[PDB]
């Protein structure tokens, strides 16, 4: 059911440093990783919590729909983007943490709670601040965990409305051409150690899905473009994608 590669490991020592990368092949029921202790290894999800979030967001009827305008609140923050008006898309895309913020304040502790536990969701724990546990706060979710999430997502068969679902995953869209395409979420932890970079997803094919979760060592923001770089180059020489 499980196969670990070793090998693997040099996608990352190569760049100094070290990771894990938890492939599944959905046609066959088999998983593939470099290294299964840290595939099960926990951590903060930071920007990946967005996808739950923004499916609790959309069941709730926090936001409507994915062209509900969220204004910016005119404080001007250091990253240039996300001081604009934003809609879920937008959001998700430039991973704009306000928005986000706002909208946990609006569903509140006890609902999220209760749909967190719903999906299984890591530890489903949200000890800390209702509107920063993400980043700061108890929960913690594996590589493992985010696969198992993410093909729930994909078959519509998590604890919200498939419209909710089928949004979600609209908004997740990431690349798309005539061999592929790519739906997933980046992360970036940096308040708890060890920071981490993430990107969680799937590659759908014309008849299989691959889905994909890695983190790796992010001690500065000057290798982020790692994180999609290193997967892709994973699932070329795996032959997922030409
Ligand atoms: O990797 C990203 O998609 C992303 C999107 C928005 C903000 C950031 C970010 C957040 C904090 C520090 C930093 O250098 C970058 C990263
Ligand atoms: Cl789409």
């Amino acid at each position: 059911e499980w196969q670990e590669n070793k090998s693997w490991n040099a996608h990352f020592t190569e760049h100094k440093s070290q990771g894990v990368v938890v492939l599944w092949n959905e046609n066959k029921q088999q998983g593939f990783t470099n290294n299964l202790k840290r595939a099960n290894q926990a951590f903060l999800p930071a920007s990946t919590f967005k996808i739950p979030n923004s499916l609790i967001a959309l069941d709730l009827g926090v936001v409507k729909d994915e062209h509900q305008v969220f204004k910016w609140d005119g404080q001007t923050r250091d990253i240039a983007t996300w001081n604009r008006d934003h809609n879920l898309i937008t959001a998700m895309k430039y991973s704009v943490v306000p928005v986000y913020q706002e909208f946990a304040r609006q569903i509140g502790e006890a609902r999220m709670s209760k749909m967190l536990h719903a999906f299984d969701y890591g530890n489903e724990d949200i000890s800390g601040n209702v509107d920063s546990f993400w980043l700061d706060g108890g929960i913690r979710i594996s590589a493992t965990e985010q696969i198992s999430f993410l093909r729930k997502l994909y078959h519509n068969k998590l604890h919200v409305s498939e419209r909710s679902q089928r949004i979600v995953k609209q908004a997740m869209l990431t690349e798309a051409n005539g061999d592929y395409i790519i739906r997933a979420k980046t992360g970036y932890s940096t308040r708890i150690e060890p920071k981490i970079g993430w990107w969680v997803g799937w590659v759908e094919l014309d008849d299989n899905v691959w889905f994909f979760a890695m983190n790796m060592d992010m001690p500065t923001s000057d290798g982020l473009g790692l994180r999609q770089a290193i997967t892709k180059e994973v699932l070329k020489q795996e032959k997922i994608i030409p």
